[PDB]
């Protein structure tokens, strides 16, 4: 046991008094895969809402083909830009590219506009330097990724940089303005990762804060604002405090003058944190149902941080503590972007619940 | 045993090569007394700076006395606002403020505004709610405060009453500006004691952020900001992390329209903790020096902060550590005032060593 629906659902969980603190493990296997297929088309948010597509969860890419509808944007990840020589780029992963699955997609959900996440790899302090420093490469690097862009059907690109060097900018901004401008001009659109404005557990700014915002926000088309993974295997705790959240819209945009182009972090995919061994495991949704129906857990509500916990203790391991997002919090996050005029990105439309969609 | 001067030095600290991140506790006890008295009235910091005197720390009245040139305000902890019923408020504490001591620092530093604290002292939820909700009150509150400002010849007051309530937050405001507005017609100063906009160990913003910095910047001459305090004596750490107190202040002026009437907060005490059991006390130059002569502890510099921390045994409490101001850890924080174009507020003048003064 313990029971698991199968067949969908007359109406979404929010109409079912389902989205509640006070949770019972039984309560979630039993619905999670009930989702309301009646209204797999409908939005019921209202801001842009960006997802996060995998190779390696691939349940995401048919999670995507179901309720692509209730997403502005889909972000595969499969690209990484590469800079093998003086003015010489490439982007890798074109292998990837499922070139009929993004037929599908778009076929049942028009206007959705599929941005892949194109990383930035093994660049080095000098790659970046020789980049950086020469109006000539940063056109090279625009030609190449416009071309794979038009080439392959993609509306654009989820640029992956920005901590990804660990240097610090005057120079970085630079050829993201240019790179964005490029994308522009070929009728592409132009994201970026960006990390939280305020670093967890240090009352104090990032590298990505309002200095840089004020300088990109005009020229890019959104903002992907990784708002999650706030504890650590060594400090154990919530994904995204509630307020830290708000705090990290808040600190970056003050004067609410891009809120929209704010794509507020969700994450569908849960922390198990083995508490004696000062280690952690991802854990995507296949998982927790598994874990939740072999313990049984108490689910408690932490009103704070706004998340569910539950503990349970393995023979060998000890004592675990597991932070995965529930109807509530997810909820309570998507009135949170509401409220700050915010868009969402969740990542990624392989880990969670599929009654998850209900809310979007 | 240990050698400690008496007399005054030719050159300032930042000229003796004292100003020094690599620290020893006898250097300290050696140079403390040690100020430059000739250039006693030189100005090396050269945006505002507000000084507190309080009447249980006598020695900032002598310190006011020798050092008053390197101040643009001070301001006494004498004075305190109370409700005595409908449309009555009196000003108590009048019975410290002493004559003799302001015309003696207002002779040797002309142009010195002595601007007295006003604490909100014992006031109801139903004072609050009366006043607030009135126009009249509120004139009444401001004659009352002007009327003493002028017959004591004040400059104006330090105001202290935000953290009292914040639940209206808006009328609280309107009060503020209308005080604020009589103050101005009687050429008198006002300026308002503020909490920090990120609070310690929270991660997110506090009660007073830039939405309210907005609305008081332009009718306010000051904000004494409290950017100090920030460990707790079941955390035990820092005063005030640099780059908090860096955050704070430009999470609360993003654009910089109002960095001058920022008074960067400041502290000459320091915090004395015991490891074990939970406790802390505050500790002033004496007992600091004192320390130091009894333990002789290793000084260590605290990059990540920028502060300087020791730590001592005493079998009968047991292991302490303890955080108090050093030339560079202030040294550090004039600088970052200068970069962001604010003042700094000293809390207070009886609690540090003579020769901080010496960096202004």
């Amino acid at each position: 046991t313990l029971l698991e629906k199968s067949q969908f659902s007359d109406k979404p969980v929010q109409d079912r008094g389902l989205v509640v603190t006070d949770l019972k493990a039984e309560s979630v296997v039993l619905e999670h895969r009930s989702y309301c297929s009646a209204k797999a088309r409908d939005r019921h948010f209202a801001g842009d809402v960006l997802g996060y597509v995998t190779p390696w969860n691939s349940h995401g890419y048919d999670v995507t083909k179901v309720f692509g509808s209730k997403f502005t944007q889909i972000s595969p990840v499969w690209l990484q830009l590469k800079r093998r020589g003086r003015e010489m780029f490439e982007v890798t992963g074109l292998h990837d590219v499922d070139q009929g699955w993004m037929r599908a997609v778009r076929k049942h959900a028009k206007g959705l506009h599929i941005v892949p996440r194109l990383l930035f790899e093994d660049w080095t302090y000098d790659d970046f330097r020789n980049v950086l420093d020469s109006e000539d490469e940063i056109e090279e690097l625009s030609k190449t990724v416009v071309q794979v862009a038009k080439n392959q059907h993609f509306d654009g690109f989820v640029v992956e940089v920005w901590n990804q060097l660990l240097s610090q900018r005057v120079g970085l901004i630079h050829m993201l303005t240019h790179l964005a401008e490029a994308l522009h001009q070929a009728r592409l659109l132009a994201l970026l990762v960006i990390p939280p404005a305020i670093t967890p557990g240090t009352d104090q700014l990032g590298m990505f804060t309002h200095k840089e915002f004020e300088q990109l926000a005009p020229v890019l088309d959104g903002f992907s604002l990784m708002t999650y993974d706030y504890s650590t295997a060594h400090q154990p705790g919530p994904n995204a405090p509630l307020s830290w959240v708000r705090a990290c819209v808040q600190v970056l945009d003050p004067k609410s003058k891009w809120r929209s182009k704010i794509l507020l972090g969700l994450n569908f995919y849960g922390m198990d944190y083995a508490t004696s061994k000062d280690a952690r495991e991802p854990v995507v949704g296949a998982r927790y149902i598994q874990t939740l129906k072999d313990h049984r857990p108490r689910m408690v509500w932490d009103s704070q941080a706004s998340e569910h916990f539950f503990e349970y203790k393995k023979s060998r391991s000890g004592r675990h503590v597991v932070f995965y997002p529930t109807l509530k919090s997810l909820q309570v996050r998507l009135e949170l972007a509401r409220e700050l005029g915010v868009g969402v990105s969740i990542w990624e439309l392989g880990q969670g619940l599929d009654y998850f969609y209900d809310l979007l």
